[PDB]
């Protein structure tokens, strides 16, 4: 019988065509599934597995992530959905227990302290973040301006650039009705973000510039210009992909100041978006991944 | 037997002094119980009545709301106990019909918008708002700068004077993390709040000037004066206390700009703040009118 | 040009073709709009009317709400649309008013209470029920079965017959998780449940029982009956159209006894669900309703 | 200076008591703070630490963490407390790691499924649970009684023994109310409680029996009584001590059925309750362990 992988993803884009002729142990067919989480639900066994309902009925065998899992201003919480395939005891890329820990951005955050503490702000700059559990101990920030960020949200959302401490404090009645963490960061006058990705062991390096006037870079019309890989990308992402047990994808965003400073100020696990010219490239790598991944399990 | 008159309020006062020596039709006693929503419970019957427990447990024949039932930067929410007060059939001041209903700024601001389609802009200058029933729709203004009101709060609470258009999309940004409607306006250059009360049959105005800095005129520290009333200011209020079946205290307040023109942004209910030099008369017109309230009663 | 009706509903039904040829004053064409609520977004203007965006953009001019605003056990949230709606000063069947006020059950529940003090339980049977604002003051029920009835919910969800106290102590721990409000009354032993609707001038009563062994007799397969139209099915529906300033569309629901009583259970409004033989010609008494409120319009 | 020890723990013990004349390294003095976690607050940097206040504001060394962190049923939600204390790299007993992990049930059972595939039913008998994601696949069990416990809550509260088909159906009604995910298994005709405890070093095993008749036998009151350590539950709670990164304090729970079979139904971290005679004794362990950790530090 073939082995069933299902591929969760929000992407327009028809994931069999990258599996095409590839086989476990180049030996057994693989059958495709692809869904988005909203379309996903399941009953998980200690006896063993997931029946999945996709709205057809299956039992899965290997799992690749593509879709966040938890998007708080969209409203999308599939953070249940992970457990249970957990539970199931799937195998996936990246691994379910990585996904599930990547559902909070300062827990991940948190992870990127670990390594910044470890290798010094010349070898990995982080930027010098301050978390809140709630609105309450937000009172103002050393530096104006500051780039305040509510909750675990995507796409620019929850994300606003204040200039002085008079919007700040009617930033923290916003973060009170929100009844959610946050974050405070120094504005960075940026030129472009760099971000640095890992394929397994492939690695590329962009860096994009947004041609809309957005300070969030990554929203809107961009140009994207890939740029050679230097040991100092590399030991970014090495670094990142080492937290959780391990990523098998995974990138690290920087912005880049006018006066010359990178700072770190994001990672991404296997739902990363896929930027540049070579998306195709890269859901085939992907692809390439997840066989060998497969092939490795009895 | 005394009636038993249940007080809600936050403030620091001892309500059991304005109904001292009161008495229902002369003849009866008023025991009254005083507490905030977050002391009291219930259980409410459809063979009549409510059972309330304070943190004492009794029958109460009639109920004064002086707090704010629902508060959204607070994280306050005690609208399933007015519903359990109104499911009990318990006769109140204002009416728990009309107390529910005021739970809902914009649900409220359409009754203004009726009276001000009835009246004209002449008579019942209302401010030009648009509301959102979520940040979706939120594009732009078709005026700098705007005040933008997120959700249902207080004291100044969500309540954003927004520059420009940039400014305005991060705003924007954030507003999606609260899950909630919004409201944008005209930013009014205002000398000072117009406020213009009614408790049963008596009326007051007053004018507030913020004396700390502050474009939210009614927080911090300000100068209060009271006004003549005017037929003006007498067919605003009058006006909005037909709503929701009739409100027995209600104020309209509006902001006057440098140039002369008044611009109504609120109307409030029997939670209204009291102002200015005459609060411990207001309560006490307060008490007198919940008397012959309670005197209606058999 | 066109006076434009917004449907809102999420049955399978084309409503245009129950507008066929209907012309406002017999003389202008009605356009015919129709989504559910998920589809629909909009920003509403003091200055008048609503701006509605259909996923195509337009300005209604009246509204038919056929959709439930509030289902909780859906996650299904529309709320904040009724209130655009009516902040636009849409006129609509049933009015956005009534909508909005019948988005929580145990508020809409004391309007039937009131009906119940006024007719007395022999001309309004009304179910002893109680209502809990939250877990709390939740010990036991009076009598046993009882059933528990969380939140504002649909189609049976948040509903179960407790046997006895054990279960019931249970319980109360999942309205607590819930974050909710509930309520109990005795379950009846009941042969079928009797709903009688009033549409306009058109009434109807039917008697319905489950054929699929369900307590629940709206849920799962059932057997439907018309009955006769009495003088006290009449008062009951009438009664209950009264409230909050008139419901054009309703239904009021009651439960048979084994021993012969009817108990009162539920309340509906334009938003019920079509059952029997007639629901074709249920929809077409709505769209003769809707036209001729269009045309007492100027 | 002192280091400083923050006990988050909402037992009514002063906890200062078993750190008196403790010195780390037995040179530098223990300043030992306590509180639960509705009384704290607190700030984190990247730059390194917290700064927390409590309901007086310090900086903590160290932290033990004795307070579940989240609780449904009591709708008390810490875990971005958890976040922050990790956020500012602070060591504790158990890792901040570990407890973040720790605040879902279903998502701890996934690693006790782990260590059951890897050893067996014989070795490690995990009850066969199955998790759904929400109310949505549930429509039946494979054998009644059955337990389902519902999101993530303690002290027996979401825990219902349901008894047959009919009444799952409704069960599974109230469960959507909830909006969170349930888990099934059968019902054990149980004996008692087997709980094995591992403290550092320290192993004990106590037999519970409800003498309340309570079928949740950690509820209401028990008779406790230690039986000797095994081989077998050696294993169980060793096993157990090894996920997510290493746990310090842990326990294994079990039921014992009538016909003499275990069935490990639970697993606990450093906030597990403290059973039996010998919680005094527990809680020295506790402060000899947290000790011996504070030590390894700078
Ligand atoms: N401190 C900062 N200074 C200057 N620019 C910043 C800063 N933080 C973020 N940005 C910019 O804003 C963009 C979006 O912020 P980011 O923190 O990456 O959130 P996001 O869009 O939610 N990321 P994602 O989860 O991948 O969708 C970044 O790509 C930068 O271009
Ligand atoms: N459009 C506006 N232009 C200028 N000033 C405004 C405007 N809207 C509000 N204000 C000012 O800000 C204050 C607070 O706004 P308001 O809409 O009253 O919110 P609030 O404080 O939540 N009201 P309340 O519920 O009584 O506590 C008002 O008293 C005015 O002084
Ligand atoms: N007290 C009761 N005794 C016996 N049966 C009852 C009782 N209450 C409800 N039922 C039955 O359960 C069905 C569903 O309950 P109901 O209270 O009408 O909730 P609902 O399904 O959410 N209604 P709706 O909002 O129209 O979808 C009723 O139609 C009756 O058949
Ligand atoms: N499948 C089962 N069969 C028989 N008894 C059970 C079963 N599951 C739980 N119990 C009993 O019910 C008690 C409570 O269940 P448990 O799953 O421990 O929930 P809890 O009280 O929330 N645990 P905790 O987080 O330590 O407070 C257990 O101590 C057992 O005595
Ligand atoms: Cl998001
Ligand atoms: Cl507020
Ligand atoms: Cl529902
Ligand atoms: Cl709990």
């Amino acid at each position: 019988r073939p082995r069933i992988l299902l591929v969760i993803d929000d992407a327009h884009t028809d994931w069999s065509k990258y599996f095409h002729g590839k086989k476990v142990n180049g030996e057994i067919e693989i059958r495709v599934e692809q869904a988005e989480f909203s379309e996903l639900n399941l009953a998980a066994y200690v006896t063993g597995g997931c029946m999945v309902d996709m709205q057809r009925s299956f039992k899965p065998d290997f799992i690749l992530v593509r879709q966040h899992a938890y998007s708080m201003a969209l409203g999308e919480d599939y953070r249940s959905l992970v457990i249970g395939l957990q539970y199931g005891g799937l195998p996936a890329v990246n691994s379910l227990y990585s996904v599930y820990n990547f559902c909070s951005k300062p827990w991940v955050f948190s992870q990127l302290i670990k390594i910044f503490h470890s290798l010094g702000p010349e070898k990995f700059p982080l930027v010098e973040q301050t978390f809140f559990p709630n609105h309450k101990p937000m009172v103002t920030a050393p530096h104006f301006p500051v780039v305040v960020k509510l909750g675990h949200a995507h796409a620019g959302m929850g994300k606003i650039k204040v200039e002085n401490q008079l919007d700040f404090q009617d930033i923290t009645s916003v973060v009170a009705m929100a009844k959610t963490y946050a974050t405070t960061e120094a504005f960075i006058d940026s030129k472009y973000d760099i971000r640095i990705q890992k394929i397994g062991s492939n690695y590329k390096a962009y860096m994009r510039t947004s041609i809309s006037g957005n300070w969030k870079a990554n929203t809107g019309s961009a140009m994207l210009e890939q740029v050679a890989m230097t040991e100092r990308y590399r030991l970014w992402v090495d670094s990142c992909s080492e937290m959780f047990g391990g990523l098998d994808i995974c990138a690290v965003k920087a912005v880049h100041s006018k006066d010359g400073r990178d700072y770190i100020i994001e990672v991404m696990d296997s739902s990363m978006p896929l930027i540049g010219e070579h998306v195709e490239e890269d859901r085939q790598l992907m692809a390439d991944l997840v066989v060998s991944k497969m092939s490795q399990l009895p």
